[PDB]
């Protein structure tokens, strides 16, 4: 569920504040996105749109309101180490990887200021 995904950010990068540091970052941290990534962060979220675009195509999934957001999983978090709990369900468990692979890729990615709060009409 969203509120997860930030938790496991802050799990990955103790040092964030992951709504201020990537919402609205680039072309693709944000509602939708355009174009083409800018960077390998902008790349980290474009992956997670693509994730969950995926997820809402298992025929088996049916999330509430269509949006993976709303479902929620469990996880831990252990010395900066996320785990997906291995009893989710098989949907459950698709949007906990989509989380799980956007924090890990979040955190090796370079954090370039510029690109935060992008003129995306304009760059993207
Ligand atoms: O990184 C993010 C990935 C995507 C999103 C967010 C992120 O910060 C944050 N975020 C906050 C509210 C809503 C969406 C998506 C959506 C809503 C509402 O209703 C329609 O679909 C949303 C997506
Ligand atoms: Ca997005
Ligand atoms: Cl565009
Ligand atoms: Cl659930």
């Amino acid at each position: 569920a969203l509120w997860q995904f930030r938790s496991m950010i802050k799990c990955a990068i103790p040092g964030s504040h992951p709504l201020m540091d990537f919402n609205n970052y680039g072309c693709y941290c944000g509602l939708g996105g355009s174009g083409t990534p800018v960077d390998e962060l902008d790349r980290c979220c474009e992956t997670h749109d693509n994730c969950y675009r995926d997820a809402k195509n298992l025929d088996s999934c049916k999330f509430l309101v269509d949006n993976p957001y709303t479902e929620s999983y469990s996880y831990s978090c252990s010395n900066t180490e996320i785990t997906c709990n291995s009893k989710n369900n098989a949907c459950e468990a698709f949007i906990c990887n989509c989380d799980r692979n956007a924090a890990i890729c979040f955190s090796k990615a370079p954090y370039n200021k510029e690109h935060k709060n992008l003129d995306t009409k304009k760059y993207c």
